[PDB]
């Protein structure tokens, strides 16, 4: 039981499982992994894949022949065990270079290069099979209010993504890119620090068809936010590109926790809510084992987030499946929710003194919305006391 498969659509980033254990306080506690290492191991668990970002594959710095031995033993470790690449990114964050951003750090220069450093990576993206393409610009924003003219930067950040949307139109790329928001970390104040903000950003591109989100659990979770119910909004607006799976345990840094760690119930709503839509890209973790574990206890942690997917899609299903629970919907009116308010229109809606002159609004008030009773079945359901 609760066993995955390739079939599940699970996949991991190098630098999750690869994650040394260094933190702001702390040295290393595990040794680097090499990526064919990972490869090997997580297709063993029964990963479908891996994502990375530019220099998480190839050392930063590296010449075009050690380049090319990188990929090489990558690709070869992908052909023999049938993992797949469903996603890269780029690292615009380490280099002390973009102390101030990527494409919107103060420097012109430096705007310029991380542009050219993206590009470089969608082309290898591209070849590795990649359909998503993520931007996280955790480096975008400031520690003090004058450091960072937003309108301006956000004037840089459309640039850059519209220039990037360019080059794959130009290239004839089937690939899409994925905002990642964040609110915070390792800038006080993080550009589009929220699902909605990258939303409405993406609206203002040239080519908003393009872009997407990619949202994080623990992101939203920084901001006291409902990851459920941003992805709910994600996917009204058919955003929804790609996800990053893991647990938070509230406001506080990324702890970027196995997935169902942190906050359980949130964990068990965004599974039933991503199996109802129908969602199918990849099941993305994007996760840390904590540097307390050793390398027995990274594979343990990453088997943990599958094991925890399956087990809430299993109560997501048998609640929603539940006789019981399809009454208590209707006694709570989920039903009368997907009736258009008002079909008949405008002037239908003003001539009817039912709705207003001729409503009763005390005895409407009146009725409970039994949705004590609705949570408690839910509650039933993820414990397996139904
Ligand atoms: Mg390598
Ligand atoms: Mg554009
Ligand atoms: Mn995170
Ligand atoms: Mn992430
Ligand atoms: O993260």
């Amino acid at each position: 039981s609760y066993q995955p498969t390739p079939e599940d659509r699970f996949t991991f980033g190098l630098w999750t499982v690869g994650w040394q254990g260094r933190d702001p306080f702390g040295d290393a506690t595990r040794p680097a992994l090499d990526p064919v290492e990972t490869v090997q191991r997580l297709a063993e668990l029964g990963a479908h894949g891996v994502t990375f970002h530019d220099d998480d594959l190839i050392p930063f710095g590296s010449s075009d022949t050690e380049r090319e031995s990188h990929i090489k033993r990558f690709r070869q470790a992908l052909d023999a065990t049938g993992m797949t690449v469903p996603m890269a990114t780029t690292n615009l964050f380490t280099h002390p270079v973009f102390k101030d951003g990527g494409f919107t750090a103060n420097d012109r220069d430096v705007r310029r290069y991380a542009l050219r450093k993206t590009i470089r990576n969608i082309d290898l993206a591209v070849e590795l099979g990649a359909k998503t393409y993520v931007a996280w610009g955790g480096r975008e924003g400031a520690e003090s209010g004058a450091a960072k003219d937003v309108r301006v930067a956000l004037d840089r950040m459309k640039e850059a993504f519209d220039l990037l949307g360019e080059y794959v139109t130009s290239q004839g790329y089937d690939i899409r890119f994925a905002i990642e928001p964040k609110p915070n970390e390792p800038r006080g104040d993080i550009l589009l620090p929220t699902v909605g903000h990258a939303l409405a950003f993406i609206e203002r591109l040239e080519r908003p068809e393009l872009y997407g989100v990619n949202p994080e659990v623990g992101h939203e979770q920084m901001a006291g936010l409902n990851f459920p119910h941003g992805i709910a909004q994600a996917l009204w607006a058919g955003k929804l590109f790609h996800i990053d799976l893991n647990g938070q345990s509230g406001i506080k840094y990324d702890q970027d926790l196995r997935f169902g760690a942190g906050d359980l119930r949130a964990a068990f709503w965004l599974v039933d809510l991503l199996e109802s839509a129908g969602y199918e890209g990849p099941r993305h973790f994007d996760f840390k084992p904590p540097r307390t574990e050793d390398i027995d206890g990274v594979w343990a942690s990453a088997a943990g987030c599958m094991r925890n997917y399956l087990i809430l899609k299993e109560r997501a299903a048998a609640f929603r499946a539940d006789p019981e629970v399809q009454e208590a919907l209707r006694a709570s009116r989920l039903d009368e929710l997907a009736q258009p308010t008002a079909a008949d229109g405008v002037q239908e809606l003003l001539a009817d003194r039912t709705a207003f002159e001729d409503f009763d609004v005390d005895a409407a008030a009146a009725r409970g919305m039994a949705f004590e009773r609705l949570d408690q079945l839910a509650m039933d359901h993820l414990l397996g006391a139904r």
